[PDB]
DNA sequence: CCTGACTCG
DNA sequence: TGCGAGTCAGG
């Protein structure tokens, strides 16, 4: 605990070195158009601190940040780049991101600051962000001397830990995953974040108005059937109405009381018609509060755009998450909700929304990884397994399978491949638990390869302590040999799923890098807007639609090569809704 | 702040 | 007693 640094007045030559650690401190958790409160640099020549109004105005510093031959090591470089694009400054030459490096080494650590990453290497010369800035309503940037030291210490740490982290990544054969997949992707996400998505507020406000009219309607109806007023959005009061006043049977409890989950409500339908009305009310209430009122609170009024943050170092399987707003969970399943998408539009004049989508991506990953004959064959002829399961459950034929019921048989295929027990399956389809068992038992005799993959990956996880995905992403399962049935089972199901979801996650990540490449090389104006786990979303001038119909799917299928082919569905239209 | 509800993959 | 997420209302 003793460090020398220079609290600089101006940018000097010795700070513009070819290799350095860089800290562009942004305290606000949502970094979009957020204050940059301090800058630090560590290189061969020394340790420096700079005030932002100094460094960001000095054209030489800006030129050094923008030069990709001047290599930077950073912690969460997406935060920096974005907070810099809002200051009209471009960041280039990031060769090491400690955050991503740490997330690949172990997603469970849930690293959020340099101190926690340093924790993994015994490096103790840096304080965590909360012990410096404060918590919640106390969150305060301290006095400069304190601020400076801390930032310099963060650089110093990034500076000392680069090699160790890279050294460990090389042993696990995860170095190329960092440098060639994750890190390049970080910059792409920073663009999509900054470009934003344009929203039709006029339309959005009109719908919430209509939604309110329907909410009051359904609501009155609910009080009439119940013969009283209560708070529908209060599960405790609703529970009293349904199970105490109305006497409806209790199908399930939780640790705090009676259950009123959608699943329980659908099963209570024969007994009383208020349950269906509650379901419908809850549906509309969510649309209003989250997808109208939530969404309008985060639009930037001047440009009518929303800017989400794609949290890259958070999920345990390798997926991304989307926050403030979440644009990866916009309604589509029920026609009423699906309408919200009409308000998502192109940002320019004659531009359109292109939406490409992988077909059964996790079922193909399972096929490739488990090497199952009957499964690999079905895909080679181009059978639709969801449609092959739609019939099998809905007694129907291929000729009449509505999109609605290809989604309900979709969750059965996936459910089965991810350790759903017969209790789960029967409780999802309202069928006999004996019949549920039969389905599964048949499935594993029909696909013996998939069954043995399940047995094997659990065995391997017990022996190794972890599982891995195609591009060597890793998840550790320390609870895998727990004596407790519940604890053991949960980790076992993670040993089944992770390699699959994680692999689909790797693939679509790679597909984005190649797409971005194939875009800038062909000099097109088209650019990525969103990723929703297994689908990409772009906007482009009307003219470019021809190339994209050929380009986008070609890139997504050619990303990786598997023991089965990869298929992509695509559509375009003037609204994200019409892109169906 | 947590629990349970809804939303997506 | 299928997996991975986020946000919101009530208590
Ligand atoms: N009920 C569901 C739906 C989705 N998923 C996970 C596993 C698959 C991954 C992608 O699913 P979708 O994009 O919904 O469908 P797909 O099978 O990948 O492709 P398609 O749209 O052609 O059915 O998300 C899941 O576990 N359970
Ligand atoms: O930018 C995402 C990146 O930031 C970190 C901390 O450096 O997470 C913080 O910001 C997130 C996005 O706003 C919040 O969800 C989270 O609460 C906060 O810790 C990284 O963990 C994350 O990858
Ligand atoms: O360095 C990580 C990198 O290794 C890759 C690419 O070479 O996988 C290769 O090495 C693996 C074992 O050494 C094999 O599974 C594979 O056959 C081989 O291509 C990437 O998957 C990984 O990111
Ligand atoms: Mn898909």
């Amino acid at each position: 605990k003793k460090m020398a640094f220079t609290l600089a007045d101006r940018v000097t030559e010795e700070m513009l070195a070819d290799k350095a650690a860089l800290v562009v401190e942004v305290v606000e958790e949502n970094y979009h158009d957020a204050p940059i409160v301090g800058i630090a640099v560590v290189n061969e020549h020394g340790r420096f601190f700079l005030r932002p109004e100094t460094a960001l105005a000095d054209p030489q510093f800006v030129a050094w940040l923008g030069d990709e031959t001047k290599k930077k090591s950073m912690f969460d470089s997406k935060r920096a780049a974005v907070a810099l694009k809002w200051k009209g400054i471009e960041l280039c030459g990031v060769s090491f991101d400690l955050l991503l490096a740490a997330y690949l080494l172990d997603p469970a650590q849930g690293v959020d600051d340099v101190a926690a990453a340093a924790k993994m290497k015994q490096y103790e010369a840096v304080r965590p962000d909360e012990a410096v800035y404060g918590k919640g309503a106390k969150r305060a940037v301290p006095d400069e001397p304190v601020l400076a030291e801390h930032l310099v210490r963060k650089a110093a740490a990034i500076w000392e830990l680069e090699r160790p982290f890279l050294d460990e990544l090389r042993r696990n054969e995860q170095d190329r995953l960092l440098v060639e997949l994750e890190q390049p992707l970080s910059s792409i996400l920073a663009e999509m974040e900054f470009a934003g998505v344009k929203v039709d507020t006029k339309r959005l406000e009109q719908m919430g108005k209509e939604l309110a009219e329907q909410l009051g309607t359904v609501e009155q109806r609910i009080y009439e059937l119940a013969g009283q007023e209560f708070n529908i959005n209060s599960p405790k009061q609703l529970g009293v109405i349904l199970f105490e006043k109305l006497q409806l049977p209790v199908l399930k409890k939780t640790k705090t009381g009676y259950s009123t989950s959608a699943d329980v409500l659908e099963k209570l339908a024969p007994y009383h018609e208020i349950v269906e009305n509650i379901l419908h009310y809850r549906q509309l209430g969510k649309l209003q509060s989250t997808y109208i009122e939530g969404l309008l609170k985060v639009v930037r009024p001047a440009t009518k755009k929303v800017h989400t943050i794609f949290n890259q170092a958070l999920t345990q399987t390798g997926r991304l998450s989307s926050t403030e707003p979440n644009l990866q969970n916009i309604p589509i399943r029920l026609e009423e909700g699906r309408k919200i998408r009409q308000a998502f539009v192109p940002s320019e004049s004659d531009w359109l929304i292109f939406a490409a989508d992988y077909s059964q991506i996790e079922l193909r990953v399972l096929a490739h990884i488990a090497e199952d004959d009957n499964l690999m064959e079905a895909f080679r002829r181009d059978l639709d397994i969801h449609t092959k399961t739609a019939m099998d459950i809905f007694q129907v034929s291929e000729d009449e399978v509505t999109p609605n019921m290809r989604r309900q048989a979709k969750a059965v295929n996936y459910g089965i491949v991810y350790g759903i027990s017969d209790y789960g399956l029967a409780q999802n389809l309202n069928i006999s638990r004996k019949e549920a068992a039969e389905f599964i038992e048949r499935y594993f005799e029909s696909f013996p390869g998939v069954k043995r993959y399940m047995e094997n990956i659990v065995q391997e996880a017990k022996q190794k302590g972890y599982v891995t995905t195609l591009l060597h992403r890793r998840r550790y399962l320390p609870d895998i040999t727990s004596r407790n049935f519940n604890v053991r089972s949960f980790a076992e199901r993670m040993a089944m799923n992770t390699p699959i979801q994680g692999s689909a996650a790797d693939i679509i990540k790679k597909a984005m890098i190649d797409l971005n490449a194939r875009l800038k090389e062909e000099r097109l104006q088209a650019h990525l807007l969103l990723q929703v786990h297994d689908e990409l979303i772009l906007e482009a001038p009307k003219e470019e639609m021809e190339r994209l119909c050929r380009l986008v799917p070609e890139v997504m299928e050619q990303a990786v090569t598997l023991r089965v082919p990869l298929k992509v569905d695509y559509h375009y239209g003037s609204t994200w809704y019409d892109a169906k």
